[PDB]
């Protein structure tokens, strides 16, 4: 009864922390239907001051420089770490419930953080999965596209940071292992193209 | 004979070495008598010899916690810092971006954990508020109340305090301030509503 309205307020607040505000969003936040909304929210004594600051700011963005500055505030405050909006930086089972929610919603926040699946550990773990669950062509393609395309660089920079050399050796072995695996996969994959063509 | 499962095991081993710092239990399983056989055999491949011997000589050389802590320090000061060799592909670089769609699914299913200093994505306030929005219409009042008191109201004021200190113009502080006041008023409505169902 009142819940859909509450969901709506939480969504709006969420959107404001999710990512910086672009032209399309600004137009959505300052339209007539949005103006009435902000007014209604302002009627509550505990919300009045905050609602006026938010609404007067958004209504004051008339050019590109105005929108760009607000975004700079967003980036300067949340994408540097500053006041990163992560609970753990200021302070259990309902994190898993959210984990699923995250996976389901396809809702991702603006972030300067590297993509988790871009972690070498993840790529290798996934390749291990491809070895027994995919065609050789998919395995080869993945090694050439996502692994062999950058290890050399990683290794190079690793040799300038690892004094001991343990992890430099691990990286070195990984590339060597990948190259040899690619050489075993090439003919296999090529046989299938010579056969699926004739 | 099928070698695909053997290849997967090797990729997993390499995966583990970048996945997290080596701990006591892991050092033991990486240096067991069965493991020594594996390394020796792997070292016989001409292309692998040098790095393998560096790998195992290092692992076999670990005989006290000091040396172990030293390796763990190498790991952290190399991958977990951020300036000097993060293991992320994007940081060193066509059908690339499209293969990331399947990895996310595998990453969600494998529930594989990579040691990291980055905060959890679900810990982000925007994701918590979106989740709360969801609970508002697909959950009992008590689950909503519980989540607010437990995950939001517990740290929001600390956040607003710091935010207010870094926000010169003050727009985002106003958003954060309105958020807390919204959450508090909502908890105020939720408590009476929930308590009543015990009657």
């Amino acid at each position: 009864d009142i819940n859909p309205a509450r969901a709506l307020v939480y969504q709006l607040l969420s959107s404001l922390f999710a990512r910086e505000v672009d032209e399309q969003r600004l137009k959505e936040l300052t339209s007539e239907a949005a103006q009435q909304f902000w007014e209604q929210l302002s009627l509550e004594a505990n919300f009045t001051q905050s609602v006026d600051k938010i609404r007067s700011t958004l209504n004051g963005i008339k050019d590109d420089e105005a929108l760009l500055e607000l975004a700079a505030d967003y980036c300067g405050l949340f994408l540097v770490g500053s006041a990163s909006p992560y609970a753990s930086l200021y302070l259990g089972e309902q994190h898993q419930q959210m984990s699923e929610f995250l996976h389901q919603s396809k809702l991702q926040v603006q972030s300067h953080f590297p993509e988790p699946a871009d972690h070498l550990a993840v790529m290798l773990a996934y390749m291990a999965h491809l070895c027994c669950h995919s065609e050789n062509s998919v395995q080869l393609s993945f090694l050439q596209t996502c692994v062999n395309s950058w290890l050399a660089k990683f290794i190079n920079h690793l040799t300038q940071c690892n004094k001991n050399g343990f992890y430099s050796a691990v990286a070195t072995l990984t590339l060597a292992w990948v190259k040899q695996d690619i050489a075993q996969l090439e003919p296999a994959v090529a046989i299938i193209s010579l056969e699926h063509h004739h």
